């Protein structure tokens, strides 16, 4: 799967 992290 994709990951994404938006801090
Ligand atoms: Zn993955």
């Amino acid at each position: 799967g994709s990951n994404q992290n938006n801090f």
